[PDB]
């Protein structure tokens, strides 16, 4: 008998095993269950102990690869990031500090069926309008008014309590607009009742006066991210926005990819990180031992990666970008010549790369400086002093990850047009399942 779980009415029902973790004995149905939040967790448990299930559970609304271009200004780059390490957390900001746009860009990032959950229906409408970047055929609304069930769906601390049974099972990822108001003993099922892995509350006050702001930390999580408004008073960056650009890999890309990474993912000598137990700094440590040669399946990794640096949609977009910008000065790094040159010849644009000199970049940079140059790529941040001319557009060619060391590096070259003062920096990464 191999092992099953379902979702039963903000349960999740659990079949073949005894010893799973929170799930408890339903004496009435001779059934382990377990509250759906607790969901992830199983899952993750049968996984890093290698124990085979079946998932009648989830039950996901079916969800595009969402592409829309989110500005995000520095500090929110930082937070989002923040938020990135377990996709599970609440983050707090001023009004006005943009916290709708965080919410967007982690909706853009993970690309799953998204609930959001808000106080009102103007605020409802009102977020409804934003999401539509994604695509209003793709937005609806489950409410008292009208019930629709579509992949980025907003709803009411109110209506979706009432749902939350039905709403359970549907959706991935969570948004709290006004976390503050869940710990209500109430609204508190939704996030409980929900298998959505991932949760995200947005607020201003995360504290209540009656510490019950406590339960979030397990159903939601805690803050993993804070700014009172005197920190946003110092004059910041605001010489410049990040828009991430997701790109899907063709076809065939997308294939071959496949026959390069199932290698890695059982890790193949061992139960690595079944669930994302690293940040791509595992790949490097046990791992890239030498020892025995059942590693080397690792070195498809190596090879997946390049798969994506070198692709078409990153290069089709990358021309967009350019007739976008085709009146302004930009730069184009990315840590891959083998990506450096295409560029350069496909565009036929002056590059600077790890070989070519010292001689062979004092000219460039200077007929980048002088004019008849407002577009060159290069492989290194042209950060050695206090000058290297005024980018208006920057833009990195990453892979399947994102680069947020360059994103800043970067990001300080780029000085703003004069008469928009916020430069653009524009990261393009690629799918697959990251």
């Amino acid at each position: 008998m191999i092992a099953e779980i379902y979702y039963e009415r903000g349960t999740i029902v659990v079949k073949g095993d005894a010893h799973v973790p929170h799930a408890k004995f339903d004496s009435r149905s001779g059934t382990y269950r377990a509250l759906a939040f607790r969901y992830r967790d199983i899952i993750e448990y049968f996984e890093s102990n290698g124990i085979e299930f079946v998932d009648n559970a989830a039950d996901p609304i079916p969800t595009p690869y969402f592409d829309a271009e989110i500005s995000l200004r520095d500090y929110q780059e930082k937070a989002l990031e923040r938020w990135l390490v377990d996709k599970r957390g609440c983050i707090v900001l001023p009004t006005g500090s943009g916290k709708t746009h965080v919410a967007m860009a982690a909706i853009n990032e993970l690309s799953t069926p998204t609930l959001i959950v808000v106080p009102t229906l103007a605020l409802a409408e009102q977020w409804k309008e934003r999401l539509g970047i994604f695509g209003e055929e793709y937005v609806g609304e489950f409410s008292g008014r009208i019930k629709e069930l579509k992949p980025l769906t907003v709803s009411t601390y109110d209506s979706a309590y009432v749902n939350a049974e039905k709403l359970g099972n549907r959706f991935m990822l969570l948004i709290f607009d006004e976390v503050h108001h869940l710990p209500a003993e109430s609204y508190v099922q939704i996030a409980q009742m929900s298998i959505a892995p991932f949760r995200l509350g947005l607020t201003a006050t995360f504290e209540r006066e009656d510490g019950r702001h406590e339960i979030l930390k397990e159903v939601v999580g805690g803050k993993v991210f804070e700014l009172f408004p005197d920190s946003l008073a110092g004059k910041h960056l605001a010489k410049y926005t990040i828009k991430r650009i997701f790109v899907p890999l063709a076809e065939d890309e997308r294939v071959e990819y496949e026959k390069r990474e199932k290698v890695y993912k059982q890790f193949l000598r061992a139960r690595g990180i079944t669930l994302r137990r690293a940040e791509d700094f595992n790949k490097i440590v046990m791992a890239s031992g030498y020892d025995e040669r059942a590693y080397e399946a690792l070195r498809a990794w190596e090879e997946a990666r390049r798969i994506a640096f070198n692709s078409k949609n990153k290069i089709r977009k990358l021309r967009e970008i350019l007739e976008r910008h085709r009146k302004d000065k930009i730069i184009i790094f990315t840590r891959h010549n083998e990506l450096v040159y295409r560029i350069s010849k496909v565009f036929l644009i002056p590059a600077i790369t790890h070989r070519t000199s010292r001689e062979e970049r004092e000219e460039i940079l200077e007929g980048f400086r002088t004019g008849r140059f407002r577009a060159i790529v290069s492989s290194q941040v042209l950060d050695e002093g206090i000058d290297v001319p005024d980018a208006n557009v920057g833009v990195i060619m990453s892979g399947s990850g994102s680069a947020r060391e360059y994103i800043q590096r970067l990001g300080r070259i780029l000085r703003p047009s004069k008469g928009k003062k916020e430069a653009v920096l524009y990261e393009l990464i690629s799918r697959g399942t990251g």
